[PDB]
């Protein structure tokens, strides 16, 4: 039983799934004026705080809670640690809306015990392509072209209870206020990923792996060595030489992204994303803000030959907390974020990727096998690991569609 996700615009289960064929809303049209103003009630001890995720105090703020209480693996091994410099690049994007930054903390001594965060997006979240195809079969293409624009919803993100509240239902309330908040401004719909289920979700991919500094991976526990290397004498060295990566990038004209290259980049990026059924729509303003390099944060870099720029990938930076390990403090991993490749083989582009991810000191290359990330796999050597990314609508009904359907990128 779901006592809150029950209450929820979402659908409830697999069965009711399968029978939705166009996408749209869940719930009764309603209007801001419908929506309380007044915050949604909380115990007397705890108040509603909006940090001001520009200002690098409330950051540091949201940053410790999170870098105590995030997301951890099943045997406490690793937690995510998300940098302060991260945290405003990702909530602080063109046209944030500030409010949706939403804290609990305890109001005595202000103790800070919950987070929960929107930000803007501009999604394609339009009936897919297979349902499209089935409602012209029947004479429904009216009903299922209905919500093809690209709509304005919000992201939710790095929703955390701290450890010592936990199972106190103090979630459900968080989302209701995000919920509300989010309403107030004539947004009905959500976009959220999570690595639990939950109902229910449109589209699910596991995440896969590309060992860059495959000693430390074994080191502190993330890999083992595989037990087909035993039947080698150094195991390890084998091992190592598996994963060994060129030290510098093979591309020619491989060089960072400038703000000069935002239109170019913007234009090979929209043409390839509107291949998946499910995609961001950015503006230059948005593009610039999510590749443009940010040191520790993302980094992007374009293949540009003879002043035309006909490539790009961009990473991203999250390193987790190693807990049990006393040699490594750290994992130092890099998210596959965007790309597009009209020159080259996908494989071409992503190994320069991975060059660059361990030449800069990155331990390992993670993603979800969303966009064509499934294409070079195992040329590149990556593994599927034990996690699934799943992608979910508040509000929102969806066929379900194939992670290599769905282009957007969470972080
Ligand atoms: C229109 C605008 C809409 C805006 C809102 C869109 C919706 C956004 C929804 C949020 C998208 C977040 C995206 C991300 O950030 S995913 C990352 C989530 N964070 C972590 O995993 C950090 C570590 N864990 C924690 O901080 C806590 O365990 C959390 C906060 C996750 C739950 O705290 P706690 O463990 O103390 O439990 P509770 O007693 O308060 O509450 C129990 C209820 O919460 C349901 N639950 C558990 N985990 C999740 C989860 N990841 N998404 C949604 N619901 C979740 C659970 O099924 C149960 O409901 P029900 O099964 O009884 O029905
Ligand atoms: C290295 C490491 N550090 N940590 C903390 C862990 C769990 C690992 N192991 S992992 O790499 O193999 C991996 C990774 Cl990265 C991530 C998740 C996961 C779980 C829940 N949710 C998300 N969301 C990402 C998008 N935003 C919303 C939440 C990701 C699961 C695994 Cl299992």
């Amino acid at each position: 039983a779901h006592a809150f996700w029950s209450t929820q615009p979402v659908p409830q289960t697999e069965d009711e799934d399968e029978k939705i064929v166009f996408a749209g809303p869940m719930d009764e049209p309603k209007t801001v004026a419908d929506i309380p103003e007044e915050p949604y009630p909380i115990a007397s001890t705890f108040e509603w705080w909006t940090p001001n995720m520009e200002a690098a105090d409330d950051i540091h703020a949201i940053y410790e809670l999170l870098r105590d209480n995030y997301v951890e693996d099943d045997d406490s091994m690793f937690r995510f640690n998300y940098s302060e410099e991260f945290l405003q690049w990702a909530l602080c994007p063109p046209n944030y809306i500030p409010d949706w930054h939403v804290a609990v903390r305890r109001k005595a001594d202000k103790k800070l015990l919950a987070f929960i965060a929107g930000v803007p997006v501009t999604l394609r979240m339009g009936t897919p392509k297979y349902m499209k195809v089935k409602a012209q079969e029947k004479g429904e293409g009216e009903e299922a072209a209905k919500y093809d624009e690209p709509r304005h919803i919000c992201e939710i993100n790095f929703l955390c209870v701290h450890k010592q509240l936990r199972e106190k239902r103090l979630a459900p309330i968080l989302i209701k206020e995000a919920t509300r908040r989010v309403n107030r401004t004539n947004v009905w719909q959500a976009v959220y990923t999570a690595g639990v289920l939950l109902p229910t979700p449109y589209a699910s991919g596991q995440y896969f792996h590309r060992s860059l500094n495959p000693e430390k991976l074994v080191e502190i526990r993330f890999s083992g060595i595989p037990a087909q290397y035993q039947k080698f004498q150094n195991p390890m060295a084998m091992l190592k030489r598996n994963y060994q990566l060129p030290s510098a990038p093979k591309n020619s004209g491989l060089r960072e992204m400038k703000p000069s290259d935002v239109p170019q980049v913007r234009r090979i990026l929209m043409n390839y994303l509107d291949s998946f059924d499910v995609g961001p729509v950015f503006s230059d303003a948005e593009i610039s803000h999510y590749l443009l390099p940010r040191d520790g944060v993302v980094f992007t870099y374009v293949v540009e030959n003879d002043k035309k720029v006909t490539d790009f990938f961009s990473f991203y930076r999250i390193p987790s907390t190693v807990i049990g390990n006393s040699n490594y403090n750290l994992l130092n991993a890099a998210y596959v974020h965007y790309y597009a490749a009209t020159s080259i083989p996908l494989h071409q582009l992503i190994l320069d990727l991975l060059i660059v991810a361990h030449s800069r000191g990155f331990d390992v290359c993670n993603m979800v096998e969303i966009l064509d990330n499934r294409s070079f796999v195992e040329q590149l050597k990556f593994g599927a690991g034990d996690g699934h990314l799943r992608y979910y609508f508040y509000n929102w009904a969806y066929p379900k569609i194939k992670p290599s359907q769905v282009a957007l990128v969470m972080l």
